């Protein structure tokens, strides 16, 4: 799995700690063992949500299976929770596209997961 | 819906109003109210276009449904019209990927737009 | 063909002619002119990879088809291979997710790749 945050936030606002809460709630979330996720962070965008500059982030997940219905509302509870506790963004400014992932179209290390 | 914006044009370049009007004009075009519309614009980027540095974009566009043939060309030419006009790119150096999201598969407010089950 | 990079390595380790060198590379890979071929880099970027931040990168590869399970292992081999050479990134701390996009999903040109039915 593969998280992806990007916010009109400041760098500055990010606290000590965010990349790592994010692997390891990620990791209990999705099940996959941490040494497996990767977590990427973009602070200071220029975005715009429902046309207002107020706090607001679009991220995506991706991961090989355990994406679903009830599986992506759990994430999104979690997800969100952590953008408004870290970095005060009100979770109805917050979009997470989610993807199921076939192996043969995530490559790693030379190869795929196929 | 949203739209994302990657461009190697100078964030100098982007003028006043650009985030709102896209941000209007997309809610135009999807038929969508604009509360529920987000935008993204990314200057500065290090890219190409056909191995050229010249002005360049890479765009994304998502929604649930209102994605399609006739309704994509029809984005196309909203968008690279757009992108000319205000960024001065121009429209054969743009490329917009189109995604069809499924309600399931986009979270907000804590949950996401599958409701039903 | 659109190949997008984000990683953590710093600005000035990238090459000049890194995206010329993409470029003609991935023409060849994937059997596709050069003119259509789009590249992006972004570095400096706020990443961990396995709870670590040392040198690694995301990455994407949209194509029109040529996208299956041997054609992707082979890109996965040529371009972890140039990110290594290059970047000095470590292929095991590569990610490079493939997407077949249908030409009706891909816009250019103030239209898009799907000019057969209206
Ligand atoms: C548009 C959208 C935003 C982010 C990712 N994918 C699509 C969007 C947002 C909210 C909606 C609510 C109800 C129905 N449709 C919606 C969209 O299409
Ligand atoms: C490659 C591409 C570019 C942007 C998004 N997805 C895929 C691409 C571009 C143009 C084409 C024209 C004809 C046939 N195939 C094409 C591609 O694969
Ligand atoms: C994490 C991941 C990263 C990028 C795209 N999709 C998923 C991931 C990595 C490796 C795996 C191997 C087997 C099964 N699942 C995996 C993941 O979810």
């Amino acid at each position: 799995p593969m998280f992806i945050v990007n916010t009109n936030v400041p760098r500055a606002s990010v606290p000590d700690g965010f990349l790592s809460e994010l692997t390891q709630q990620l990791a209990q979330a999705t099940g996959k063992p941490p040494q497996y996720i990767a977590v990427h962070v973009v602070p200071d965008q220029l975005m715009a949500f429902g046309g207002s500059s107020e706090p607001c982030a679009l991220c995506s997940l991706h991961s090989i299976g355990k994406i679903g219905g009830a599986q992506n509302r759990s994430y999104s509870k979690l997800l969100c929770g952590l953008l408004a506790e870290r970095l005060r963004i009100s979770p109805d400014r917050v979009y997470i596209n989610y993807y199921d992932m076939n192996a043969a179209n995530v490559g790693w290390n030379n190869s795929t997961f196929a």
